[PDB]
């Protein structure tokens, strides 16, 4: 199936999934010297006070922090975006050291892990809509660095122990997505793509400038865990990006001067 390998990663995925070549894939390199500040760009609304998290998951790419979706609860709004999205699901990318992880680069620097919020535009009415829509999704990205630890993350640090493998859900419940953000809400944005098959061309993401730090320990735990199902050959679930794709014919404009 599709992976991250030298024979089913990203460099394949192109063969099941042709908008792989697509117009607005993701994720790209972040030119800092060309993206242009747009002073029509407004504040990021990040009100997630009411998330419900329910559930975290390995889907053998990445762990998921699921939420109920069901009301108005997490939502994100203003920004580069019209109307209300609301938050289903959380995940990571990193690497297998601290020098590569991030999907998105910026000026060709990688982080050590990105941090992906996923949330889906509420005039489609449910996520499987919303992805067939070129303004279905929007997607705020946080770059991780190593160094101190987030004390916000540590709850999910902790449960990747019972979801080693594919396949494995664990309750996960009253965790809040707040103690994930920097203290800035300062964001470049462009138009996207999901980053995984299949690869659809909904997004529009928000980058943060401002990375948060991880401690090694931290991240050494995403790095434990395994892309394999219970009891196959152990492969560590590390180095589970994509790589930056061809720009193309897109603008990223800066919240910031
Ligand atoms: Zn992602």
């Amino acid at each position: 199936h599709w992976g991250y390998g030298k024979h089913n990663g990203p460099e394949h995925w192109h063969k099941d999934f042709p908008i792989a070549k697509g117009e607005r894939q993701s994720p790209v390199d972040i030119d800092t010297h060309t993206a242009k500040y747009d002073p029509s760009l407004k504040p990021l609304s990040v009100s997630y006070d009411q998330a419900t998290s329910l559930r975290i998951l390995n889907n053998g790419h990445a762990f998921n922090v699921e939420f109920d979706d069901s009301q108005d609860k997490a939502v994100l709004k203003g920004g580069p975006l019209d109307g209300t999205y609301r938050l289903i699901q959380f995940h990571f990318h990193w690497g297998s050291l601290d020098g590569q992880g991030s999907e998105h680069t910026v000026d060709k620097k990688k982080y050590a892990a990105e941090l992906h919020l996923v949330h889906w535009n509420t005039k489609y009415g449910d996520f499987g809509k919303a992805v067939q829509q070129p303004d279905g999704l929007a997607v705020l990205g946080i770059f991780l660095k190593v160094g101190s630890a987030k004390p916000g993350l540590q709850k999910v640090v902790d449960v990747l122990d019972s979801i080693k493998t594919k396949g494995k859900s664990a309750d996960f419940t009253n965790f809040d997505p707040r103690g994930l953000l920097p203290e800035s809400l300062d964001y470049w944005t462009y138009p996207g793509s999901l980053t995984v098959p299949p690869l659809l061309e909904c997004v529009t993401w928000i980058v943060l400038k401002e990375p948060i730090s991880v401690s090694s320990e931290q991240v050494l735990k995403f790095r434990k865990l395994n892309f394999n199902g219970e009891g196959e050959p152990e492969e560590l679930m590390v180095d589970n990006w994509r790589p930056a794709q061809p720009l193309k014919n897109r603008q990223i404009k800066a919240s910031f001067k």
